[PDB]
Formats: structure tokens, sequence, C-alpha cells
């Protein structure tokens, strides 16, 4: 119970700009976050903000050109809250960012949506 | 369930490795490191004493208190990072102190539901 509240207050303080210290740019559109969540919740940021992880100083800026602003706003709410809306339009968008990011829980719930559909070949 | 757990099992480690620790805390020497936006999260405290600096992406801030004791304090932070509070005859008038102070509703409701399962009566 404790734990669903403090990310429930998390998910607040990012679309407020509180304590953002890395920002996301995807396709303009920014998107501001906490640096110490995302290196628990993705090992790309968990390999990007290595580097710099005890450089208190400007907030890090990460840049993205190989998904779309609307793809990674899905995810970037799944991380703050644990709830990924998948569909048949975003399910492939959502697979191929997640990898990219480097989270193998994303993954599998696109899997799964995958087995409950049907693809065949022209 | 399960995310947020893993989340705060990984949030614990990085303050015990001082990653990404913006927020010192002195408690009777003992230094603290942990998140200041977990802390606001947590305490009503720290969400006042933040706000002025919630912005100020610069140095780590550094709080000072001498209130309680350091072992107060370790038990009710390592709390915040587990939601596991260990209470008992010696500490429950501690950290129920302690928890007004930080403005924790939620660490004094089970204070007080461990002094209703013990016994105080008049000298």
């Amino acid at each position: 119970s404790h734990h669903i509240r403090l990310l429930q207050q998390l998910d607040e303080q990012r679309q407020k700009d509180l304590f953002c210290d890395c920002h996301i740019i995807v396709e303009g559109q920014m998107f501001k976050a906490h640096r110490n969540v995302l290196f628990a919740s993705s090992g790309y940021f968990k390999m990007l903000l290595s580097q710099s992880c005890r450089d208190m100083g400007e907030p890090i800026t990460a840049t993205f050109d190989v998904f779309s602003a609307d793809t990674f706003t899905a995810i970037l709410d799944f991380v703050y809250s644990g709830k990924l809306p998948l569909s048949g339009q975003n399910v492939i968008e959502v697979m191929s960012a997640a990898a990219y990011l480097q989270m193998t829980d994303v993954i599998g719930v696109c899997k799964m949506f995958i087995k409950s559909s049907l693809d065949i070949n022209e």
C-alpha cells in the first residue's frame, strides 16, 4: 500500500516540473522526469546517466529520434504508474521503443499482446 | 504491485551507494544521504523545507536535526524506502515524536495501533 502511494506522488511531481533534472526531447515534445527513477527503471538510462550520476549541476537532457513523441508518452506514463495502454496501433512502436530503452518488462507485455492477435504474410 | 516494490527496492539501493543523492541529513553527527524528491513525497516537513529550493538544481541540500536520535531517524528513513517499520515498546515513543515532527500521518497511525497493543497505567 505504501509503495503505490509513493509512486502516485512521484507522477504528480514530474507533471509539475518538481525536482526534474532530466529532460527528454522526442520529436520536439519535451518530457520532464526524475533522473533517479529512470536509472532504476530503464537500462538505457542506467547507462546514459551512469557517468553523470554525481554531477549535481544543470539538468541532463537526453534526445531521441528513433520513436515518436506519442509512443514515448505511453511508456513514460508507464514508468510513473505501471500501467501501459496497449492496442493494435501502438503495440509495435511500444515494443521497438521499449527495447531501445532496455526495459525487459515492457517487452514481455508487448509479446503477450502480440500472442493475442493474428498477423500473417501477404 | 510488483513494479512499485521493485522501484522502491531499487531506490533504497541507490541512496546506500550515493547515487543521485542531492539531499544530506545530519542527525547527531551521522550523515544520511537520500533523494529529496522521495522525501518531498513522504514527509510534510521536507515538503515545506524543500519547497523553496525545489527547482534549484545545484549543490545538495543539507538538513539538520537535533530533536530526535540518529537511530530513531534511521528506522524512519528505512520505512520511507521500504514501507516496513519495526516498532516496539522501546522505540514507539521516539518514532511517534519523530514522525509527527516530520509530518507523516501514516507512521503516527501505526504507532497509535502499537500503543493500543500495549498497557500504560499510572505509577
